[PDB]
């Protein structure tokens, strides 16, 4: 005969020994399911619940791309500052000479030489840097920057090539972030065994977190790992809810019981 099992462990549900057409009512701690490249946490799927007693996973962690950050911020703060090692004076007689301002030309090397280490990477950021340097070619100017010979050292753009330059560590560091974002994904789909993979048959979700604003890939790159990073953070360790009739029941090879259910 069919029973109502009431569910709050992973313990209490295996003992209940589940069947075809049995109700259960669940509601525990657990992680939903991610899928490799519709539903709102992409590329979460919480319409499946994996729900066991392994401890979760931890969250993405990448100096690449703090290295990137750091590119990126030391270019920005130097581009839109709102505050600027220099004097004064000299900021205002340059923003009247129509100018753009770069006063510590020397970390903006090092950064670059930090997460562009590999003797190929980004050659026209490395150009663009070098023709700004006005050395002869990128090593002569990693050593200089390196040494100390550039620290605070001022040099002036064109607005149009300040533009450009901004655009340009924007679209060299991107590649960056989402090698590192994809790694961390494939990092977070380590599935342990035993256990219960719990499947809504109408695709409801089964959790109650915020929906986030917009899917994680129609932000741009340097931003999809703060996403990925936060979507991770919320659903890893999550309640759940999910209630139904037991419409499949399978025990993998690995020990899993995947539970699909149909709500009432």
């Amino acid at each position: 005969s069919a029973q109502t099992i009431e569910a709050t462990t992973v313990s209490q549900l295996e003992k209940a020994h589940v069947r075809i057409g049995d109700t259960l009512r669940l509601t525990g701690t657990g992680m939903c399911n991610i899928r490799t490249p519709d539903s709102p946490f992409l590329p979460f799927d919480c319409s499946q619940i994996v729900w066991n007693d392994a401890p979760p996973l931890p969250l993405p962690e990448s100096d690449i791309v703090s290295k990137a950050t750091a590119l990126m911020q030391s270019v920005q703060r130097q581009l839109h500052p709102e505050t600027s090692r220099v004097s004064p004076a000299l900021r205002s007689a340059i923003q009247k000479s129509g100018m753009v301002l770069l006063d510590d030309f020397g970390d903006i090397v090092q950064k670059t030489n930090d997460l562009c280490s590999a003797k190929d990477d980004c050659l026209r950021l490395k150009n663009a840097l070098v023709n700004l340097g006005n050395t002869r070619n990128w090593e002569t100017l990693t050593k200089r920057a390196t040494a100390g010979k550039l620290d605070g050292v001022n040099v002036l753009l064109r607005p149009v090539s300040a533009e450009s330059l901004e655009n340009l560590v924007t679209t060299s560091t991107a590649p960056f972030v989402i090698r590192e974002t994809s790694r961390a994904a494939q990092a977070l789909n380590s599935p342990a065994p035993g256990g219960f993979l719990i499947a809504s048959d109408e695709g409801s979700v089964l959790v109650n977190q915020p929906w986030p604003a917009v899917s994680l890939y129609d932000y741009p790159a340097h931003e999809q790992w703060g996403e990925l990073r936060r979507l991770a953070g919320m659903l890893m360790h999550t309640p759940f809810h999910a209630e139904g009739i037991v419409t499949n029941l399978f025990t993998d090879a690995n020990g899993t019981q995947h539970i699909n259910l149909h709500r009432i």
